[PDB]
């Protein structure tokens, strides 16, 4: 468990620091971390500086946990941005109607591991696609995680059943052979979790005035980001390919993919 949630935080670190360089190179950097989960990312923001954080999440019990670690943080000469907490289904809900402040503006929101599960449905996805983007200041930055489709079929179709994977994950698809754009159920060990075609990912946020800058492979991302020594000096801290993973380890973050998005002026 511990190197797949370590090589997934230093995924996280090289992403939102490159996107808060990117920031930077624009002359107050306001964030919002939706799908925030118990504050994984905190330190993170924390690190780069950033001066305001609003942290969001279905989990009630996830938002009070990232809270406190927010508070213990805080708690214990150095610099903190300051945080507004929300328990909303960024699903369902808008946030602008959330905020104390409606009009607020967000330089970049990160979305980790959490857009998979809007994907229930068209409403649910282009909800939490507007949550994510409407509210970005022109030049801002949408940015994420979720599976690759295209390596979950690949794996699927490949398959003897509905199901694959190894001693480290479990993928099992509820139907097989049949892939809507909405409500595609699989689970992946333990939630139900909904396939989120890339293509429709992009056009749909087109709508919130947003050009893709890059979608990478997990794969794709560590190995043009290992290039970069500082990148690498940190991997090395923190912790096919040959080594760093195992083959199995490999095997699940190979499912995933990156993507950045930019606010158009
Ligand atoms: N509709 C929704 N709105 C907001 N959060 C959600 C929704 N559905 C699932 N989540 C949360 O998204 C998170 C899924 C992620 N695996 C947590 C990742 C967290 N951002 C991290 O990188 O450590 C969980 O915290 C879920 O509670």
């Amino acid at each position: 468990i511990f190197y797949l949630r370590n090589f997934n935080n230093w995924m996280k670190s090289v992403l939102i620091g490159e996107f808060l360089e990117k920031v930077r190179q624009k002359k107050d950097i306001t964030v919002l971390d939706l799908g925030c989960g118990k504050g994984g990312d905190l330190l993170k923001w924390k690190k780069g500086r950033i001066n305001k954080l609003v942290c969001t999440d279905i989990a009630d019990v996830s938002v009070k946990q990232c809270q406190q670690r927010y508070e213990d943080m805080k708690n214990r000469s150095e610099y903190i941005f300051s945080a507004e907490f929300i328990t909303a289904d960024s699903s369902k809900e808008l946030l602008i109607d959330k905020f104390r402040d409606p009009q607020m503006c967000f330089d970049i929101c990160s979305c980790q591991f959490v857009c998979h599960y809007s994907f229930e449905s068209y409403e649910q996805a282009d909800m939490m696609l507007r949550n994510a983007c409407e509210r970005l200041s022109p030049g801002g930055y949408f940015i994420g995680t979720t599976p690759n489709s295209f390596e979950l079929i690949r794996r699927l179709e490949a398959s003897e059943t509905e199901s694959f994977g190894n001693e480290i994950y479990t993928v099992k698809f509820q139907k097989k052979g049949d892939y809507p754009l909405f409500g595609c159920k699989y689970d992946f060990n333990d939630v139900p979790e909904f396939l989120v075609y890339f293509p429709l990912l992009n056009e749909m946020a087109k709508k919130y005035n947003m050009k893709l800058v890059y979608k990478k492979t997990f794969l794709e991302f560590y190995e043009e980001k290992i290039k970069n020594n500082e990148n690498k000096m940190l991997l090395k801290r923190m912790q096919l390919p040959l080594g760093t993973l195992s083959k199995s380890e490999w095997e699940a973050t190979s499912i995933y993919l990156v993507f950045a998005f930019e606010k158009q002026q």
